[PDB]
């Protein structure tokens, strides 16, 4: 096994999880198979309690594993399939050292952070790392562990202190370490400061790992002069320092790193034996493109980017395969709620001219009421002005509550989970006999959908899933004597999967979450299909 | 005494000197005299030796004690005259107790880091903080002691180890901790970025000093959650977290720090008993003013602004006097010379654009042949098209030079401090007998120079020198049979510290560093003079 | 060049300068050339202002040199000649690297604990090494550097850091780190707790330095579990802990070492290519010895063993020789008294059944008044009772004082070091006109000394000195028309060097410090003289 570390040095949110993604497009370019580890230093077991502003929004594996965005990543840029446990954290790691002790299975001895908390994590490591996640059931050949926080955390430290270990546990050729780091740049003096990564570097060597690349983050490239100066102070060769400006898309990242020398250095620092080429492609088509198609993110978490970070990328690979700029407008969903235009109407009427100027509107999934009649109003607009839709899982929930309220007329109608007084219950609390979460197979219950179409004309399809709720098989039959089709449902048959309403340019609901299974050269169909229709194209596809 | 320290948290060059000033003109607002100290944790015994490049400018003091440009803010903004030993280092604290050593006075006992360097601190910063710095001889009330570097510097530990062991030597009502550190915002996420503050805060805390105020630096203001975030991990009540965003200039600072509070906070936090409408006003004209006046700065040290420090102070304050916004055109004057014009034409071009279609002109001061050739071609210049003219040290030097050789036609002529091969060697090496260095008496030799008007027809000046060369005696009556007037010469007339040119709108040498004297309310008269004349109004005002 | 670092762990005083002599000795005997450094972190010079209670006693090298008794350690085991650079201090670092700073050799850049310092002591360090110290002008093969003090002391990590850069600016077969750590076992116990050491490994490494062997120091051998949980937890195998229990004699720290195997790692850690057998049996022979000679030692600094280190190695260096235990009796001067015997009879009258019931008497050298009326107690004591006597540097000044005291008569004779109004002043300050201080040669004036048959009847012999006091020559006259004669004289004979009374058993007087040139298998002729005296076989050797 090859191992590289990924650590953070001044700042979370640094861009390591993309440096992480670029080292493993970089060796799988090599034609090496690449695996990946997010540690994350906190305690929770998995991401399944966060609320989607803690760390962004909480991405799903095929095994039902709710974890960081961090493993949406690797599986964008790696096109991989990783499992629960890929994700370790010190909750999962404290949990299996106690649990083991519980057991007896230290034999008496006292359990301590070293060795045995260390010796887990070392362990675990190992363990992960020979799972197959490629395609094929090929044992991985690297491992990307990318340590979440920055060093120096109090939190981190059980893991420096594994990793200590780990790089004489194993050959030099098999273990390297990559430090990413901050380099500020203060608008009152226009130095770049080389002072927090030598402070980071001196900690992570203080922690006993001598970083074997630098990777300075900084907002435009780093000047010679102050490259050579971090060599001095890091104790590092000059072409053992590689800088990460900002650039146009994270598809230049692995590009970036190609240029500053890293295959070249990975080729004789780990004992190693064209894929380039497509992100060299992809990113110069980005850069090329000049004609815009917007849509209405009708979001319940609109206060931060990272909340819908999954659905962001499946927007962006789906404008890039239909050849268009894409401009998402994010709208707060509470802002189109008739009760803010009583005393907020600046809001109200900002959120509306944003939705009536998009050319099509998705409405993502989320949980529990805030923002819900927000989500409403823009399925109705959508209905009623014609305008494409996509629906993800709350939002085929709330298509079919809209669907019932505006079309049948049943104006108490809603779902179980916001109001449980409700008559016409037509969503209903549904769990698992085994939450229906995770992937599952959907059957097209017909032959002529467009999602159908879409999908490329299988009778089924594999798909992960979030949800608690579902479309009430008592109320079905009123909704399919009128417009809308379940499409796409359980083996059963007892779960309606995907909607897809008649007589409209595009309007679908999916029960699972699409973007998850979004690849940069393979968008997933229901995002392809609300790009084509927002601008008209999905008629000529078909 | 009350003192304060003022700390580094993650970068130096972070605002730090603005802050320890701002303070310190509260305090004076308060009626409160106060004193300043600067600790370099280098070992540089003085900033002499340095390169303008290192640490920016040097400044001078009225005794010639050499020190850093934040001995040049404090008296600025204080309008103090601080001594040599206002700028504490590791090589004058170390040298102060190995002399010590030496002489037997630590009584045949061990010298160590812990106690004896740390008492020398100790001693010193008291010492220091009660000689008189105001204009009448006073002794302080407040000394604030800035902290040069970044907390957990190998260098900076010996004086954090030292206020540990004060702010118990000293009751709690005389020592405050202030810590001046970044919060980060980058542009790929939005957030401003709070662990490298938490970081450092820990490191000062882990150093045994409890920061009494953070004193966060970002380039724009806080949101209230980040502040609550800092308070929560940083240990210090919401009020006491002060943000100081970029400010149009630093005159907004010290009302940046009122409006946060700083005030309300050591009048109860110091046991103390109108000023800042000055800056207010100040600030508020800075803002408003609307039509330009343009300097060509024909600066050496051009690759950095910190490097012409006070001499952009002293133009920024001669502009708020005539009511002018500045632009200060930054020239290389290496780029002026012909050599430049044969193989990078584009550089000699784009000085030549900026330095003719300035309303002024500046030669600074500076040492050693390169760039002089291109300050010798902007005099030249500024006689032939008649620009306003201010040469300082080397810039009356070089009008000496470029007048023997384009005014009395010797071709040859030169400073001997960069060729001593030179016949008509106009300048020459003089060295001081008890280098002309520090505070020194100008005499007036005339009544009826504009430099003597400017300077309120005292007949006398007193000001501050750097220099080692001199005018020649033997080449004087050369020059003074044609066109330049020696307005100005030391108590003994033998050097030659004033020159001003007949028949030009304003053309002036002189051999002292004005800018050391400047401050907001009152622009040192050579400055105010190149201001007044490049917008036309010195004939008005006399 | 090989250099070997030697640490101490968690106490200084440890005996990690008996390992680094150890170490020397061993290398000695693989047939290298050995030298050493000592580092002291202090900030003192030299030990020339040192009362010999603060790290024991001043020792004297060839140059003059007034360096710490760790240097007299390395001169007695490798019997070399050490020069006064061989002690390296921060005082020494600071005052050097600030000199060049003022002398401007670091070209206007700011200096700093890094590089600045770091390099200065890696530069001295390799100018040291390439010293010639053995009898041949050889350069030496190994540098073994003792780092003075603890780890983690803030006076250590200047070179800490600069070993940490060190050891990669060497290729690894040339540099090498000793640890040398306590491992406490408590009475209450009786576990070898090794928690002390394990901390002082994780301090070292976490200064960047992983120590290549780790030298526990515990009053008796360790249990094999005690051995590998410090392999467990130090990151060190098995046959790389090395104890080094309390021992007999010295003699044997060099044989346990190699019985712990240290000289099997050298040679294959430092790519290296009989003696032990001579430290083998003096050990042996030290162990063996049954019948005891006792010498009185007339200290006046006799709170403490070491402050007399090189006096006690030169007696059992003589007593090994003359095959005896020697037992010393530490008598505090001021004891001997008539004072004492007025408030403190008990302590009186020890001290004289102490003096009274050894064999021989020595009065060692000294400074200032306090115990010198005891020091001529105990020599008029010697005369009398015809009991051999050996008087070094003060020890000879008040055997001239004594005889003028009770031989001449000269009741108000003393020294002008201790009273200035003294008529018959017979001992007179006398400094240098080039301090008599460090070697010099002394010449014989006779051909029938004792002295000069113990010194082997050569015509001159070569010594090293402290003293600023000299015998009187308006004086000598009026000594010798009696009982003393000055046999030993310098090569203008206006200072006197060596003294021997008449009919006297043996009562000498040597000017110099013969004890710094005493080397285990060579003691000095003087404590030789005294042993042989003392059991009355100096007869027999004449
Ligand atoms: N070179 C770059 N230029 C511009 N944006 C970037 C660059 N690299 C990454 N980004 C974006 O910057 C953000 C931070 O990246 P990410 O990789 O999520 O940070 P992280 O440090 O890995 N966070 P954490 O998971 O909290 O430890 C992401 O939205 C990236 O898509
Ligand atoms: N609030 C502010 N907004 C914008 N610019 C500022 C602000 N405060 C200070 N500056 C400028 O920022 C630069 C850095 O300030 P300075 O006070 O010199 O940094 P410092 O940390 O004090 N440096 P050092 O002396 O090297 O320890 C100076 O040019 C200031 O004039
Ligand atoms: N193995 C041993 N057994 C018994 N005594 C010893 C042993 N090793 C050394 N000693 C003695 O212990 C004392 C301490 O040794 P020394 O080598 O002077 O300590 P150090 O740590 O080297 N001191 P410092 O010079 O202050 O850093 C000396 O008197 C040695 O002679
Ligand atoms: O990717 C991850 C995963 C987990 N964590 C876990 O979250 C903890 C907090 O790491 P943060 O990056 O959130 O630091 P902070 O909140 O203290 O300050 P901000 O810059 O965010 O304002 C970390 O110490 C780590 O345990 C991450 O930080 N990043
Ligand atoms: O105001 C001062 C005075 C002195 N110094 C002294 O200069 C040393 C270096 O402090 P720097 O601020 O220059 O840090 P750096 O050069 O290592 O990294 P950059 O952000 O500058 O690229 C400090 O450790 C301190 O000894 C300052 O830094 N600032
Ligand atoms: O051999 C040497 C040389 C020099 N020094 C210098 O003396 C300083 C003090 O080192 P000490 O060993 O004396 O420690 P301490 O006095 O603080 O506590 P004790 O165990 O001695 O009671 C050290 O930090 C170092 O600078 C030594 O300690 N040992
Ligand atoms: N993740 C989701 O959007 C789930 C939808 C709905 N709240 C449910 O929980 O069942
Ligand atoms: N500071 C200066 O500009 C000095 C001017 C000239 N070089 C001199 O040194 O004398
Ligand atoms: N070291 C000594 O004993 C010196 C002897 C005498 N005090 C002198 O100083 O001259
Ligand atoms: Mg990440
Ligand atoms: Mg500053
Ligand atoms: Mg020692």
């Amino acid at each position: 096994m090859k191992y590289i570390l990924v650590t953070g040095g001044v700042i979370s949110g640094i861009g390591k999880g993309i440096i992480a993604s670029s080292v493993g497009t970089i060796l799988k370019s090599c034609g090496l198979h690449v695996t990946s580890i997010k540690i994350d230093p906190y305690i929770n077991i998995d991401a399944g309690t966060f609320s989607p502003y803690e760390h962004g929004e909480v991405f799903v594996l095929d095994d039902g594993g709710e974890v960081d965005l961090d493993l949406g990543n690797y599986e964008r840029f790696l096109d991989i399939r990783l499992t629960k446990d890929n994700n370790l954290t010190t909750g999962k790691i404290y949990q299996y050292v106690i649990n083991k002790e519980r057991k007896g299975d230290y034999l008496g001895k006292t359990v301590q952070v070293v060795p045995h908390i260390t010796d887990a994590i070392q362990e675990w490591v190992m363990r992960q790392a020979l799972i197959p996640v490629d395609e094929d059931g090929l044992e991985p050949q690297v491992c990307v562990i990318e340590l979440g926080g920055t060093v120096g955390d109090i939190e981190s430290m059980p893991f420096i202190e594994a990793f200590r270990q780990f790089q004489f546990k194993v050959k030099r050729e098999n273990f390297c370490n990559i430090h990413v780091s901050l380099v500020p740049q203060p608008s009152s003096t226009g130095e770049q400061k080389t002072k927090p990564t030598q402070n980071s570097v001196r900690e992570l060597r203080g922690l006993g790992l001598s970083p074997d690349l630098v990777v300075c983050r900084c907002s435009n490239p780093l000047d010679t002069s102050v490259k050579e100066k971090i060599s001095m102070f890091c104790h590092v060769e000059p072409e053992q320092v590689i800088c990460v400006h900002d650039v146009s898309s994270i598809y230049r990242v692995p590009l970036l790193l190609e240029e500053q020398g890293v295959v070249d250095y990975f080729l004789r620092r780990l004992d190693l034996p064209k894929m380039l080429m497509k992100w060299k492609e992809m990113a110069d088509r980005y850069d090329r493109l000049l004609e815009t198609c917007s849509i209405a993110l009708v979001g319940k978490y609109t206060k931060f980017s990272d909340s819908y970070a999954s659905v962001i990328k499946a927007l962006e690979h789906s404008a890039l395969a239909i050849n268009h700029k894409l401009e998402i407008k994010y709208i707060d969903s509470a802002d189109l709620e008739p009760i803010t235009s009583q005393e907020e109407p600046v809001r109200y009427h900002e959120a509306w001219q944003k939705l009536c100027s998009a050319h099509g509107v998705l409405v993502p999934g989320g949980f529990g009421v805030r923002g819900t009649e927000g989500k409403i109003q823009a399925i109705a607009w959508a209905r009623n002005q014609k305008k494409p839709f996509l629906g993800v899982c709350l939002g085929m929930q709330l298509a079919v509550v809209e669907f019932s309220r505006n079309v049948l007329g049943w104006q108490d109608a809603n779902s179980t989970e916001f109001d449980p007084t409700t008559s016409h219950p037509v969503v209903v609390d549904m769990p698992e006999h085994n939450m229906r979460l995770g992937k599952r197979r959907t059957l097209f219950q017909t032959k002529n959908s467009v999602m159908r179409k879409l999908y490329g004309d299988a009778d089924y399809l594999e798909e992960r899933h979030r949800h608690r709720f579902e479309v009430n098989p008592v109320w079905k039959k009123c909704l399919e004597e009128q417009g809308l089709k379940f499409v796409g449902q359980d083996v059963e048959g007892e779960r309606m999967e995907i909607v897809e309403l008649e007589d409209h340019p595009f309007f679908v609901g999916v029960q699972y979450h699409p973007e998850f299974l979004s690849r940069p050269i393979k968008p997933s169909p229901p995002y392809f299909g609300l790009l084509l229709a927002s601008v008209g194209r999905l008629s000529h596809y078909l």
